């Protein structure tokens, strides 16, 4: 016990922290829990801010079409 804080009250994810989250989306669009803990280590974020971001990025993947996507797997 040395650092008593990792909890960003209404704190915005900086371009560096947010870009590490992008690396996790590019390797797999549905992140494994161990990879999310690794993001909390590098960035200094919470698992809540991370789970929030990937839900936004899943829609950001289909921004213009809004509802469906091209080359949809069936």
């Amino acid at each position: 016990s040395h650092m008593p804080d990792s909890f960003g009250i209404r704190a915005k994810k900086t371009k560096e922290q947010l870009a590490e989250l992008k690396v996790s989306y590019l390797k797999n669009q549905f992140p494994h829990d161990s990879e999310i803990i690794r993001l909390m280590k590098i960035t200094g974020l919470t698992k809540g801010e991370i789970k929030k971001w990937f839900s936004d990025t899943r829609y950001n993947q289909r921004n213009s079409k809004s509802n469906q996507c091209l080359h949809l797997n069936n």
